[PDB]
């Protein structure tokens, strides 16, 4: 290629031999790559935007935001959010396809309208951000959240596009917020976009805490916590509860990389993997592509090593 992917919210799967990448932008931008390092533009998910966004955003510029990717019964489950900067008229939607290579016969997204949506004044959440989860009792959840009374976890409906009824809620993160604020006021809780993974005996809660998307003074980085059970609660190496503000550090920037998160998490073929973006300090602050090595140390918590947000250098191909 010869330069870095720039992607933003990234989450990532494999089709056969087809690795394909999924980033926050018009649309959705999708990238197909055979080796996880040079990486081609696929497609947009909508070619345009969906049907229904400009009602829950009127001012809905096209870019979708923090998609989620998650293979269920042969089928593809693209979630993503539409939403207006610092506000939470949001809405989360899915869109499926039998496929992710754009040249098959059988290629076409297909929208199936919002999951869950928040309203300003009625709901002390944010319904951006979803990550997909399922449990050993052959169930699937999803997790979501940014800002407000945090992160929250639903019980999903047997096709996957909306929760369950009866309905069944738990929060699983949370920062100090009074109710006494203005409901329509993202506050001072800098937490979103949770993502959860099974490792062992353990569901492990990721999530970025601070602030994202400001140059030299972003504060973006990612704390954890774990629970036995994936409805909580998710405590940290200290023993606290991320509901009351636990979450203990697993990678901050430096001064090559400032602000980083948003992650997602994977098992591929036995041995694990963290993907995230990161600022480029020496390139404007531009979001780049990271996928980290992930360990487990003597304790039980995952590690990473901050080296490979050098070495790990993506190539956006021709
Ligand atoms: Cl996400």
């Amino acid at each position: 290629g010869a330069k870095q992917v720039d992607v933003h919210d990234p989450v990532m799967t494999r089709e056969g031999d087809t690795w394909y990448l999924f980033s926050t932008g018009p649309g959705i931008t999708i990238y197909s790559s055979k080796d996880r390092v040079n990486w081609r533009y696929s497609d947009r998910a909508f070619a345009t935007e969906p049907t229904w966004a400009k009602r829950v955003s009127p001012s809905f510029d096209g870019h979708l935001w923090a998609p989620d990717i998650y293979q269920h019964k042969g089928l593809f489950y693209l979630y993503y959010s539409v939403s207006a900067f610092g506000k939470n008229t949001s809405a989360i939607g899915v869109t499926v396809n039998k496929t992710l290579n754009p040249a098959s016969p059988d290629y076409r997204w297909e929208d199936k309208g919002i999951v869950i949506e928040s309203v300003p004044q009625r709901d002390l959440w944010n319904a951006i951000a979803p990550a997909i989860i399922a449990d050993d009792h052959g169930q699937v959840w999803m997790s979501f959240g940014s800002f407000w009374g945090g992160l929250k976890l639903f019980k999903l409906n047997d096709d996957l596009t909306r929760p369950a009824e009866p309905q069944e809620w738990h929060s699983i993160a949370k920062l100090e917020r009074s109710v006494l604020m203005d409901d329509s006021q993202a506050g001072s809780a800098q937490i979103e976009a949770p993502f959860i993974l099974r490792k062992g005996d353990y569901y492990y809660l990721f999530a970025s805490w601070g602030l994202c998307c400001r140059k030299g003074d972003s504060t973006y980085h990612l704390v954890v916590g774990r629970s036995k059970q994936v409805t909580g609660p998710y405590l940290d190496k200290t023993g606290r509860d991320m509901n009351q503000g636990g979450g203990s550090l697993l990678i901050k920037g430096n001064k090559r990389w400032v602000g980083l998160g948003h992650n997602s998490a994977y098992t591929w073929d036995g041995k694990d993997y963290l993907v995230l973006h990161a600022y480029e300090a020496a390139d404007n602050y531009l979001q780049k592509l990271k996928i980290l090595n992930l360990h487990w140390d003597g304790e039980g918590w995952p590690q990473v090593d901050e080296k490979e947000l050098d070495s790990y250098i993506s190539q956006r191909l021709k």
